[PDB]
């Protein structure tokens, strides 16, 4: 059985930065370091940091006075930031710079009292954080997930309306939402295409290329990782069996029995050691040397804040 690896796969710049922010905090200050939300949506990363003394919480009321608190890479609402600010807390922010870019646009619209529409998935932490930058009661902030949602939306003033997107969506499904937004609201203002980041765009392109060759695609990523779920979904819609897996223990032999070509990729929150162990397991199940596919080269790095070198 041939093993193909998607390219690019695995860690993006925001996820490597966020992990480094928590590890460096641990190394500088010792345990415990409190983290608001999973720093990134990967069970192995989160367990690793927990075993080293990071304590992951959902609400600032779970953090003691005097504690060091880190915001996860997905970002936080103004209310959460204000709650940490009004408390005794030393705060480091691991929000990806490409999520903060979206937050600044929502802040701008809020200050103008002009309504905004975010395209994104209800209850995802990034959507909570981004919706949470809008505070002006005179404007409005609305979430849509599908064209049907756009067809039911009514707003106060459609001549002054802008849109933003979550960073880890399906490029194709988002494009259909934006097409609806523009038909429904011809004066709506947005970015040229969406706020989907380079890493999400690039890993979707890479898994498309992988699924063209492979019969079965394994995506290394946790169940609550939006971008990892989008890679599996993309492969499934191309008619390949695709499985979202945390690690090699998840691989069921039946999924690859009699399969001549198996493809592996990884979401932007999955460490390469997990892919290495997946490949080892596929080799126990008959696979040969893993062959990386040619891919678009990535070169962006985001540095940790100077305070945490
Ligand atoms: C912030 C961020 C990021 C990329 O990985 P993730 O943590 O799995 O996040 P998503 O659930 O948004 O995909
Ligand atoms: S998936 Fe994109 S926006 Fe999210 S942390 Fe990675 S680089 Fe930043």
């Amino acid at each position: 059985m041939q093993i193909l690896l998607a390219n690019p796969r695995g860690f993006c710049a925001g996820v490597d930065r966020a992990i480094s922010i928590v590890e460096n905090a641990l190394a500088i200050y010792g345990a415990p370091i409190y983290v608001r939300h999973e720093v990134v949506h990967n069970r192995y990363v989160v367990d690793s940091l927990r075993e080293r003394g990071a304590i992951f919480i959902e609400q600032i009321s779970e953090v003691p006075d005097g504690a060091i608190l880190i915001f996860s890479a997905h970002g936080v609402s103004q209310a959460v930031r204000n709650e940490a600010k009004s408390r005794d807390l030393t705060v480091f922010d691991a929000t990806c710079p490409l999520v903060t870019k979206v937050h600044m646009e929502v802040a701008r619209a809020s200050r103008r009292g002009e309504e905004s529409i975010l395209i994104g998935h209800a209850g995802h932490p990034e959507v909570e954080g981004t919706m949470g930058q809008y505070s002006n009661p005179e404007g409005g902030m609305y979430l849509v997930e599908s064209p049907d949602d756009v067809w039911k939306l009514t707003v106060k003033n459609e001549e002054k309306l802008s849109f933003m997107t979550q960073t880890t969506l399906s490029v194709d499904d988002t494009s259909d939402v934006i097409d609806a937004l523009r038909k429904r609201f011809p004066k709506i203002v947005g970015p040229r295409k969406d706020d989907i980041c380079y890493a999400t765009t690039n890993r979707q392109e890479a898994v498309r290329a992988l699924a063209e060759q492979a019969e079965v695609v394994l995506v290394v990523g946790s169940k609550n990782s939006s971008n990892s779920n989008r890679l599996a979904e993309l492969a499934q819609r191309m008619g390949k069996r695709a499985f979202l897996i945390d690690d090699a223990k998840d691989i069921q032999e039946e999924w690859v029995k009699e399969v001549k070509c198996v493809g592996v990729t990884a979401g932007a929150s999955a460490p390469d050691i997990l892919v290495q162990n997946v490949v080892a397991r596929l080799q126990q199940l008959g696979g040969g040397e893993a062959i990386p596919l040619e891919g678009r080269e990535e070169n962006i790095v985001f540095e940790v804040p100077k305070e945490l070198r």
